[PDB]
């Protein structure tokens, strides 16, 4: 019954096994009670850590196993398929470490780099906004100003941050927890995806260190453009394997249940929609390897990822929907997991750049 | 900002007018903190039924309003666009009533009818069973025939308005042909209610289940003969489809109208244009379709493929409808800061009660044999 | 099997009736062969025209019917539900008569609307171009210029004109057959709809009496603004009756064609496909009238008909194209008439306004 | 404007090379008057097949070019998108030689398969009669048996390349285990065939049925046991399914090309951004869909589901690319001056053929029992 999946080694299906080990006495147990109360996991992410599970597509020489994004991907679907919101935080804790990785100095990679990868870590990723600056002085910067939407905020122990310093007027920093003059607003109040919070940041006349800047002053536009695609594929992977949980749900639902003196399996019109449903499915899951089978050979996929973000969370919103009328009226109660799985869909046809974004991106790629 | 309705008289005009004033003082100040907390709203149904919004559609010989589904379908419309869940509840009152109207004996009605249409009471109606939602034929709670009436044991499931009706009509097995049709008050012995359903949404107006213990009834409660009940129980199916395709488009244009607002206050500008443009042309092909079966039944005419035809239109158009409105909203539209997820959350039950989608495809393709 | 109508009158259910008399007797026999060979129905329209039928909205002191809207649509869905290009042309008829009786002289409608309305004559609509000029001169004006798309280009009796005399820079002519200077091309080889001639028109130094101008100077741009909603609600109901058309052939064949030991209807998931296609047809036959009734009360109705138009041509696309997929391998073949029904519908989507168009127009609408 | 594909090696990216230049100077300058006189192109499967295009997947030691289908398929693509008819040919010949390479006997392998996979003769495969196209077991064509054969009489229909093949894959009643396989000759006894259908489109290489009267065989052509046809024809659906999916990805691709450089000479400005956006998305999900199938099969895999998915979504997609191509045209688009017109009727039957796309469903479904 579990998925029958393409992988280019031995060594890859075993990781597969351990991360289902994994998944299914850490993250099954626990996740209903936690999203129902809105309660975050405390210690999940450490048992993640431990086993490799938080670092496993950066380079080895730092400390990461050095993995392909093929096998990566596949990894972070199995995740969301037992619990979404951890799975999200998983692909956050990626972005977060790329700027080090990619546009730092020697110096500073030794500096923080083992301990970001050694899996007693997590980190955020912060952006987004409701004009947050950074003013030079005298052996490093002052920041002033917001920023909104970050996972994990408030419980990371370090910060991806965006500040203006036109063209070549952002700067990148990574910023500690123990930051003087950082404060953080209440979670916020979501349909879904509960569990790990989200929240906005406030600077308040907060200095901070020159050795803290990744990468040259005016360096920022150029770094976070940088991060697009590997943060879509994150999402696509994620949709992914929510959909298969939505999926699965059913279609041993449409095995036991009756009407009519049948299994409405079945009934031929049911188990039509449940066929374009494991098509969809399918397609997705095809659709974001074909994206990261050309990063792995250093071919151009910038096209190919914002398809497959938009292809995938596209067919979770409908697998989704589908998956609570294959149930009829008990799927609308919360004896089942289904009507959870529809909610927590919606938001990821939203972050990562809106699906009316992607269609923008694909059109200029065509002109 | 306010629907342009086709209407048949000055006076249907200004019965909207009433209803679009009663439903913006009392439902619309109060919808929000009743569905979040998921508390009943007392008082509420008391004053609808005051203002004469309980009984529209029926006889004025009893006590109705006499107007025609063409004018009750669209206030049923106004009122969902506020409060669905209530909405939801008056439908239900109409359905409740409509086994005495078309079956029972003139003493019968007498007795009863008055009060049920006075504005003070509230009706349920109840068939389902756990093992019997779609297939009606396959329940099982038991009518057996006692000394002047009978004595009712078993179970119902997912009763709207459960627990807090004054009466009931009930659904139960004498004997194909075996099925009747009951009117049970609210202080029968032996009949009891479990909990509430906890749902995705629609949470104001409880749903239960119901158990019967024992439960002596007159044989002076039945509706209609005895053996009668299944052709009682589909006569009231084209009525009960046309009033939930009602609620749905209402559901729809509450959710456009938030769309809209949001979009000019451009972020328009920065394919939503197009999106938006798409939500209209649902809203208004799912309004002029519940719209014509309509007038069919108000001409007498024939109306069974067009109500199914209007129910599954205008459910898969909330639904469509809701969904991209959480969309024109971005990331705030995922919070409890507006309403649009909660409208969402509210649609999807719709393409589920009073005959799931695949069965109103089922009863169109027989149509077409 | 035929439409069960909602109609307003007696009189209205008998113009019905003697619509289906006539379209089975005049249309029905000669449509499969016209089509096939692409040659005119000569005498099609002087029948038609000699039953009332061309001149059904117009008012009755001009020698029109003065029916309403809701019933004129709907004698113009039977047609098409015969032979659509005929009903096309039917409706292009109706708007080259609008300028003259909304906007011409007392003079100038004693003139000519009794023969345009007697039913002896057939008009055409003359508006777009691949610049089309005309600059004054001693009792009238010289016309110099091309236009496209011309329906019953070359065979009509007369021609409504639009060409540049900024704003209100235009202005409109009622052009006769007999015009010096005029000619027109060859027509246009389409994927359907061939029976009426589709034509590019060409003017050489055309010259024309001032009497023919149809209102003001200046006064053009607002005339064929004026037009655009009944055009509209006429292609709405033609794609609406070539849907029913589709859909009836289907139907037929889903209850004689047997596979796997049961007529092809009896498989759910076939019934389902019939549903669907049933559905689109009322809903689009429903939100025309919507739009009809409000014209006829003197209400806007212009978001409405826009809104129609776009519902009920691509109803007619995805009718059609289900169709074909019905009949299975023979309904790819011509022994059938589904296959020319779905090359007929894709270029309603196309004219009197694209449906991306129509999009903007709703848009523009609600800010 | 050419497709950037992921292949295993540098030598399948020069064979790719290879099929680029073949079709652009033998089959581009001219598909459009064939297709519009509805003539054959005599000389054209000859020219492939000196190429080695007409053997590919096949084994070396039996004169295939042995490539694996991560490559064949992606060649038969770049086919498809210069002449649709003629790829669809190609893929036939491969399921012809099928029945002889997995279940013959290592005497008639030597015989017959040499000559098959030389690039100068063409098959055919004959299954379908007029009571049966989805239904295969319902079939009727008698093969009776003789003194050393059988006598076949009856009818066959829809046959590809029908009246011009060198040879024909034929299935006939000897008796559920009733059905049997043949190798029949083009110069066979007693064998004829009608005139060619008239469709909608894809005129090049005709359809025709075929009669067989009195026409006695060897029994040395049987291929496989007596009444093992129903399994023999089974094996096959896996390989055709995939085939045709890689056909009506290279008709999307075409469709694409012609609006995207329409679009830029700006069309494209005066929500036209937005539908090449989502036909883009449609082809490159396509693609990778029967990609990964393919990869299962090389392994030596189950691909089965995968190999109905790719048939119904790669065929799905051409349908709509090819419908919103004449739409990014506008008028000009419904003319016989471009293309589009052309590709748009040509997706219509790949929905039907090769299982249509409601039994492609229906496997699925069965796949999830
Ligand atoms: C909030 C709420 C309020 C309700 N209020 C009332 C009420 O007041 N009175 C009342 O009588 N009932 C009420 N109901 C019950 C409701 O009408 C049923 O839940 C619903 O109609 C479907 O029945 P089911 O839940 O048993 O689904 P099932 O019948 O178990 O169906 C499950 C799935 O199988 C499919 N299926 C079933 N049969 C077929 C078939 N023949 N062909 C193809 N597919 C099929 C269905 O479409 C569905 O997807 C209420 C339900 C809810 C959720
Ligand atoms: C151009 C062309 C070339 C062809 N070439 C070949 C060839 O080379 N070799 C060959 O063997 N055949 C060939 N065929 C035949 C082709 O495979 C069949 O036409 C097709 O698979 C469907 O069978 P049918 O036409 O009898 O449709 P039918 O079986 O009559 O089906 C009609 C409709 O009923 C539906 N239906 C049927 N059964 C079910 C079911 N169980 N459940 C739900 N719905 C159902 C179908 O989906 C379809 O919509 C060719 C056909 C064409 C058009
Ligand atoms: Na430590
Ligand atoms: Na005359």
């Amino acid at each position: 019954m579990a998925v029958d999946r393409l992988l280019p080694s031995q060594e890859a299906a075993e990781l597969i096994e351990l991360t289902r080990e994994i998944a299914d006495k850490v993250l099954d147990p626990i996740v209903d009670r936690h999203e129902k109360d809105e309660t975050y996991p405390e210690g999940v992410f450490e048992q993640l850590g431990a086993a490799g599970l938080l670092s496993l597509p950066q380079p080895e020489e730092w400390g990461g196993g050095g993995q392909p994004y093929e096998v990566y991907l596949q990894v972070l679907e199995e995740i969301a398929a037992r619990w979404a919101s951890v799975a999200v935080a998983v692909s956050v804790h990626s972005l977060s470490s790329h700027p080090l990785l990619v546009f730092g100095t020697e110096e500073q990679k030794k500096r923080w780099l083992p301990g970001m990868l050694s899996g007693e870590q997590i980190g955020a990723y912060s952006l987004s906004e409701p004009r947050c600056a950074a003013t030079p002085t005298d052996g490093g910067y002052v920041i002033n100003g917001s920023k909104s939407w970050i996972t994990h905020g408030g419980k990371a122990d370090f910060y991806t941050l965006f500040a203006r310093t036109g063209s070549r007027g952002v700067s990148c920093f990574l910023v500690p927890a123990d930051q003087p003059g950082l404060s953080f607003g209440k979670p916020e109040e979501k349909m879904g995806l509960h569990a790990v919070p989200t929240t906005s940041a406030f600077y308040d006349n907060a200095r901070i260190d020159a050795d803290r800047r990744i990468g040259e002053e005016g360096q920022g536009l150029q770094i976070a453009f940088s991060a697009l695609d590997s943060g879509r594929l994150g999402i696509a992977a994620v949709a992914t394997g929510l959909a298969q949980a939505a999926l699965d749900e059913a279609v041993a639902y449409a095995n036991e249940r009756t009407a009519f003196g049948r299994k409405i399996i079945d009934h031929q019109g049911l188990g039509f929609l449940l066929a374009d449903m494991a098509a969809a499915v399918a397609t997705a899951r095809a659709t974001y390897l074909d994206a990261a089978r050309r990063r792995d050979q250093g071919r151009p996929y910038s096209q190919q990822a914002s398809i497959a973000k938009l292809t995938a969370t596209d067919a979770a919103m409908k697998v989704t929907t589908d998956a609570v009328q294959v149930f009829g009226g008990v799927g609308y109660t919360r004896d089942y997991r289904v009507e959870r799985y529809m909610r927590e869909a919606k938001i990821m046809q939203i972050f990562e750049g809106t699906n009316q974004i992607q269609r923008l991106v694909i059109a200029r790629g065509l002109t």
